[PDB]
């Protein structure tokens, strides 16, 4: 069988009512006005446009609304995301070994080298001062972040 139809009708319909938090009328789909509604609970106040503008980087099918399986499948980008940062932030970590929130040409001369790597102190302060976006001399988590 396939681990999908491992469920049982009465725990879909309970999967099924969580959607409910966005789809409030049940229908199915999440409009602009449900959205409104979902943002407007949080604090927030978006137009029509915007809230249109949010639908429409997630409609997969083009129809103007969120069904379920857009939904499903946008927050589980959402989740693989958060995960990504996590791991940057462990990256981070590794290459700043003295944990001070900056990394040294020193420590990335170290990691390249346990990496591999055979390049010059050159080459790699030719690294950290392409990659300084605010001239200190180390490499901050953000201008670690550009390492795109
Ligand atoms: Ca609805
Ligand atoms: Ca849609
Ligand atoms: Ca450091
Ligand atoms: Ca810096």
């Amino acid at each position: 069988g396939h681990m999908a139809d491992q469920l049982t009708e009465e725990q879909i319909a309970e999967f099924k009512e969580a959607f409910s938090l966005f789809d409030k009328d049940g229908d199915g789909t999440i409009t602009t006005k449900e959205l409104g509604t979902v943002m407007r609970s949080l604090g927030q106040n978006p137009t029509e446009a915007e809230l249109q503008d949010m639908i429409n980087e997630v409609d997969a099918d083009g129809n103007g609304t969120i069904d379920f399986p857009e939904f499903l499948t946008m927050m589980a980008r959402k989740m693989k995301d958060t995960d990504s940062e996590e791991e940057i932030r462990e990256a981070f970590r590794v290459f700043d070994k003295d944990g001070s929130g900056y990394i040294s040409a020193a420590e990335l001369r170290h990691v390249m080298t346990n990496l591999g790597e055979k390049l010059t102190d050159e080459e790699v302060d030719e690294m950290i001062r392409e990659a300084d976006i605010d001239g200190d001399g180390q490499v901050n988590y953000e201008e670690f972040v550009q390492m795109m």
